[PDB]
């Protein structure tokens, strides 16, 4: 796995903070932080004011997160920036003690993406709870990116793209943090996801994978949205961030707990605004920014991906 020195930050310092918020305190006093890292087509608070905010709020956290700019349709890697940063804020900010990372889509990728390229975060993430992650991209953005109407981070979430392919290559489609993935093979955004293996796009080597369908049975439907939502996502969650292992326990969840609508513990408003969930997220991706070639590779993933093009050319180091 790359060690050393991270590397530098092509965003000022003041930009990365003005994208981190936490709710009731500010970033450098606060008591027991979670950052939250959102999904594609969203801000923080669209991807978790309806779910993961007010839920962590009842399990003892203070729910902090990012929001890169624009809505995270662009580089991966700024996206990602963004994220270290938040990490280095909150780990001193509460007293030099680790923080839980949980994230919804891109998110996950952005973590990992940060927790292989950048070394210094390693001691200073307690866990990762992932829903949706798709660390080996997805193969339904392909045909967007030929119509050339795909965001940067889309051209980079697509299955074979040079971004996934350094990941990869860097050795991080093995956890590095404990790390709890949790997926559907009914995911309608992120594909392939149906083996219940290494080969799913959320899969991480010797991480806690929990695909939906191989605790509830093949007929049991949660979406993309619903894997974040969903009260069978809250009850593997909170196993997570409970867990003496850093991981989620297969004891803590099980048949009875297969329920596909919204937490329970979510009001009546909260649930509304979860199931429409994506409504923003595609409105924005539609209104967003597009090109027709994937953004080229940062100097420290460059020896990763050789042979990879991007919209310079050819990858070399
Ligand atoms: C979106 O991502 C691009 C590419 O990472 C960012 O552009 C780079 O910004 C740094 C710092 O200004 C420059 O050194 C690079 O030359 C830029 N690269 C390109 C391809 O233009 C851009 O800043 C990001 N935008 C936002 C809003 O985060």
């Amino acid at each position: 796995l790359p060690s050393g020195s991270d590397p530098a930050f092509s965003q000022p310092k003041s930009v990365l903070d003005a994208g981190l918020t936490c709710q009731g305190a500010s970033p450098s006093s606060v008591s027991k932080p979670i950052l939250l890292v959102p999904g594609t087509g969203t801000t923080g608070p669209q991807s978790f004011d309806s779910n993961w905010i007010p839920l962590s709020t009842q399990l003892g956290y203070t729910p902090c997160w990012i929001s890169p700019p624009p809505f995270m349709l662009n580089d991966t890697q700024v996206n990602t920036e963004y994220m270290v940063n938040a990490i280095t804020a909150l780990y001193a900010g509460s007293g030099n003690n680790k923080l839980p990372v949980l994230t919804w889509s891109q998110g996950g990728l952005v973590a990992q993406w940060g927790l292989t390229f950048f070394p210094s975060i390693r001691s200073k993430v307690d866990r990762l709870m992932a829903f949706a992650p798709d660390y080996k991209g997805t193969v339904l953005a392909g045909p967007l990116d030929a119509l050339a109407v795909s965001a940067p981070s889309v051209w980079q979430q697509t299955t074979g793209s040079a971004l996934t392919t350094a990941l990869r290559n860097a050795g991080g489609l093995t956890q590095i943090v404990p790390t709890t993935n949790l997926y559907s093979a009914t995911d309608e955004i992120v594909q392939p996801q149906v083996s219940n293996s290494p080969l799913d796009s959320s899969y991480l080597f010797n991480g806690k994978n929990v695909q939906a369908q191989a605790v509830c049975g093949p007929l049991f439907v949660i979406d993309h949205a619903g894997s974040l939502t969903s009260q069978f996502s809250y009850v593997v969650g909170r196993s997570a961030l409970r867990s003496t292992t850093g991981q989620a326990r297969s004891a803590d969840y099980g048949i009875t707990d297969c329920n596909p609508l919204p937490a329970n513990d979510l009001t009546p408003e909260q649930k509304v605004a979860a199931a429409a969930l994506l409504a923003p997220a595609a409105a924005a991706i539609v209104a967003g920014p597009k090109q027709n070639c994937e953004p080229d590779l940062m100097p420290y993933a460059r020896p990763f991906a050789v042979g990879k093009r991007t919209c310079s050319g050819i990858v070399t180091p």
